């Protein structure tokens, strides 16, 4: 129903939001595991409903899913911290994770990013499209047909650029700022691999789903 979008774009956005609108939340290692599990289940569920995703080569589908897991998780946590949780519950969660064994080096960039993207005041529609763009990244490792992914991603980038003008007409660089934040988001691929290492070598048992998605 945004009249600035073409009919094709309207349906694209509608299906994306229908799927995204279904997203959820509510010893230490088990708490962390439960949280990651929730993130991976919602990632798989949203990914399978992306427009065009069922037309991709099956190996490439899995490569996009695994290639996007850490970034989707940070983007989603970012949306939850800015739009769903009282700041009061956030300083509580920060104190909790810093005495979980996870270190600074992981936690500090984490909260810096939540603030950083919080400055953009993105709408739910913007987070949903940015998430779909992140999952449909033609540059992931191991992708055999990048052009087929590019063809799926370009129309979403076009819808997002329009959404940025619909929701923040007074800020003409807003779309560029969103893309900019994507750079900051990719650093978590390194922060997460670093962070996981200590848990891997003291071996805690990672569930079959986390071994497969995080490759541990
Ligand atoms: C004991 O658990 C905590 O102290 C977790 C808390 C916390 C603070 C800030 C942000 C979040 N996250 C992010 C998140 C990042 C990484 C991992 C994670 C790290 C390591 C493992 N292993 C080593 C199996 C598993 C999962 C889980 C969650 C958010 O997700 C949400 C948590 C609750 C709702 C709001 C944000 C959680």
């Amino acid at each position: 129903s945004h009249g600035e979008l073409t009919p094709d774009q309207q349906t694209l956005l509608h299906f994306i939001m229908d799927s995204y609108n279904k997203q959820r939340m509510p010893e230490n290692f088990l708490i962390l595991t439960e949280m990651a599990t929730n993130h991976v289940q919602v990632l798989v569920e949203f990914t399978k409903k992306l427009p065009g995703f069922q037309t991709l080569d099956h190996e490439d589908q899995i490569a996009l899913l695994k290639g996007s897991a850490v970034e989707a998780m940070f983007l989603r946590s970012a949306e939850i911290f800015n739009k769903k949780l009282p700041s009061g519950h956030s300083d509580l969660l920060e104190e909790r994770i810093r005495n979980s064994g996870i270190s600074d080096e992981y936690i500090t960039p984490m909260f810096s990013f939540y603030k950083s993207i919080g400055e953009l005041k993105m709408t739910q529609e913007e987070y949903a499209l940015l998430t779909a763009i992140v999952i449909l990244s033609p540059d992931r490792q191991y992708i055999k047909d990048r052009e087929a992914v590019e063809k799926l991603q370009e129309p979403l980038l076009d819808v997002l650029q329009k959404l940025c003008k619909i929701h923040q007409p007074e800020n003409p660089q807003h779309f560029a700022c969103l893309l900019g934040r994507l750079t900051e988001l990719r650093t978590f691929n390194h922060h997460h691999a670093e962070m996981l290492m200590s848990w891997r070598v003291n071996d805690h048992k990672f569930t079959p789903l986390l071994c497969e998605i995080w490759d541990v």
